[PDB]
């Protein structure tokens, strides 16, 4: 009937898509025909949360044996998973744990999306208008000339890791984000306050969007996360591309692009996932990597540091083979966010 800017359409058409949910499922080994994610629930969710930290109970307590197999028994009978011919492989180590936790926190926000999509069936209004008006999150593009585009499109170039060569970041939409309630919840009297990135998988941003940048669930395993329960951001524009998982097929990504409050920094060397309780006052965590931007080529955009410039090394040693590559800003509450804009990244692999 009548609806919205084509560009906005193009976004919702992206993100509210059940199909390539169905399938970026089924790349993780998710068994979507036994559990169809139309019929996904919240409880089924958290179920699978408990036997993944279960499964933490044995690892860190050294029982391995039966007791660490009756727990990831429960955990692929209540999350189906399908790797066909063999007998689906224990999780012994916490990469396999954090593997687990994305199929999870994905399966969160296809609840969510598919809740969403299945909303009002209203008669005067376009289903792309529905689906934006349930986001209750304002998505405005613009202009390719625009001082914010420009600014934007160099931090996406300038801050492309150099140890990422795989692919070519070309920005094709650039929409303005506001969430309902973020800015009036945001801690807009700290300092440090920066303009970070933020990628994730596509059947996500019906999430990050409509429910905002959340806080890990409390039924899942703490040691998935390395540095705590937080929100996760980079300084670096191919860092947190990474995370958005584009494929050769499917080459088109989200990222966000939120001012974060970070007042005081609790800089860590190496990873620590009990690190929320050795802030004591600070108010953040700063992963501290062995290459970043430099203070000096950094610009201010609407109010927030915005952290530009080709990027260097940082000085940075503690002799390990988890010295971070890249710098890593965790918050833990979401009222030090305040998602302000986001990108339509095209990834155009070379390899
Ligand atoms: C519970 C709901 C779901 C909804 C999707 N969820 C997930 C947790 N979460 C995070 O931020 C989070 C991210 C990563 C990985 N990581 C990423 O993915 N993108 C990045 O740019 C990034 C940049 C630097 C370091 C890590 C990054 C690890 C742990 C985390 F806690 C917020 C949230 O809401």
């Amino acid at each position: 009937e009548s609806q919205l800017d084509l560009r906005v359409q193009e976004l919702i058409k992206l993100i509210c898509n059940v199909q390539a949910m169905e399938e970026m499922m089924m790349e993780m080994k998710y068994n979507t025909k036994k559990a169809p994610l139309g019929k996904l629930t919240v409880a089924q969710i958290k179920a699978g949360y408990q036997s993944l930290k279960k499964i933490e109970d044995c690892i860190r307590a050294g029982q391995h044996g039966r007791a660490l197999m009756e727990a990831c028994n429960e955990f692929y009978t209540r999350i189906p998973h399908d790797f066909g011919l063999r007998t689906p492989p224990l999780i012994r180590t916490q990469k396999e744990l954090s593997e687990k936790i994305q199929l999870l926190e994905a399966l969160g926000d296809i609840e969510i999306a598919i809740k969403l999509v299945k909303s009002e069936r209203q008669g005067l209004e376009h289903p792309l208008d529905q689906h934006y008006r349930n986001l209750h999150c304002a998505l405005r593009p613009l202009d390719h000339e625009s001082y914010e585009f420009k600014v934007i499109s160099q931090y996406l170039q300038s801050t492309h890791a150099p140890t990422h060569s795989d692919y070519t970041m070309t920005l094709l939409d650039l929409f303005e984000v506001e969430k309902d309630g973020e800015k009036e919840a945001f801690r807009e009297d700290l300092h440090n306050r920066m303009l970070l990135w933020h990628g994730s998988r596509m059947s996500n941003w019906v999430g990050i969007l409509s429910h905002g940048l959340r806080i890990a669930p409390p039924e899942a395993p703490i040691t998935g996360y390395m540095f705590g329960k937080g929100i996760y951001f980079a300084d670096m524009s191919s860092k947190s591309a990474n995370y958005c998982f584009a494929s050769r097929l499917k080459n088109t990504g989200l990222l966000l692009l939120s001012e974060v409050a970070l007042g005081q920094c609790n800089e860590l060397l190496e990873a620590n996932p009990k690190a929320e309780g050795l802030l004591q006052g600070k108010h953040s965590t700063k992963g501290l990597g062995k290459m970043a931007p430099s203070s000096a080529h950094f610009v201010t955009l609407n109010g927030s540091t915005v952290p530009l410039g080709p990027a260097s090394d940082t000085g940075i040693l503690n002799p390990d083979g988890y010295t971070l590559n890249y710098n890593e800003y965790i918050v833990y509450n979401p009222n030090q966010v305040r998602m302000r804009y986001l990108l339509k990244v095209q990834f155009n692999f070379l390899q």
